[PDB]
């Protein structure tokens, strides 16, 4: 296990690369997403190996193995499970900080950059590979003066 | 604290995308390199903060404090110190895998590149912000075959 702050840096250094090579919050937040979801796909197998989750296609089941085993696992943190949709088809996770965020305060010229996108990807990727078309979005930000960081997760279809 | 694969993982991206951005390993090496510069002199100010050392240039307590706290501290491992100059001006951090390599075996037309060349940038960094100027590079790599992985420090000068 290690701390964080090598990790956070490495991402900014990624982030502030993106932005040299597209110079459009837009762009950077479409490729991150993309770089997230490659990378999804292959922590679910180091995932899958390590834990006892097997198989299974339960909503609910995920989103506590996701909170309280893989970002704990993958981020030393644990985010909360919130606001669970009627259906039961589309929750929140609630971080108390952004993760990927410490000491990193964004330009105004950059309001529309979601700087930890990457997250968003990998929980896509993930999931794809154990058959759940899910979509995740940052709702709320720390970083954009937020109270919380925020991830609204949404179940698509089995897949 | 966090396990290392999402960290070895977006690391990994970073590596992806400088080899779209250059298409040829030197230019990818060097690129490596000065991010991990820009990372080293930020990280050593959180390194200062959380730690006992204050203020000393002793070269030998320097190659102690990386191997056993900074190692340890954001990477999980301990690597040994090894192999000092008779002018105890140069020594090499032993590591038995490669932190940041996980998982991804090199094409033979890579060669040349370095893949955790961040790693000698941000030594660097760190150090010449404590007035130390070091050269720091890999000379072996369990990725290229080699029985262990070998980052040489040598002290160039105070600064």
């Amino acid at each position: 296990k290690m701390s964080s702050e090598l990790f956070t840096l490495t991402y900014g250094a990624l982030v502030t690369q993106l932005c040299k090579d597209y110079e459009n919050d837009e762009d950077v937040n479409k490729q991150l997403d993309k770089m997230g979801f490659n990378i999804g796909v292959r922590l679910i197998e180091d995932f899958l190996a390590r834990s006892n989750v097997g198989r299974c296609h339960d909503f609910r089941e995920t989103a506590d193995v996701i909170a309280k085993v893989a970002f704990k696992m993958y981020l030393g943190i644990t985010p909360s499970i919130t606001n669970w949709s009627p259906a039961g088809d589309e929750f929140s996770l609630i971080l108390e900080n952004n993760p990927l965020v410490d000491f990193v305060e964004l330009p105004d010229n950059h309001s529309s950059l979601i700087y930890s996108n990457l997250l968003c990807g990998v929980l896509r990727g993930a999931l794809e590979m154990v058959q759940m078309a899910v979509e995740a979005k940052f709702v709320q930000d720390t970083l954009k003066g937020d109270g919380v960081t925020e991830i609204r997760m949404r179940f698509i279809r089995r897949i």
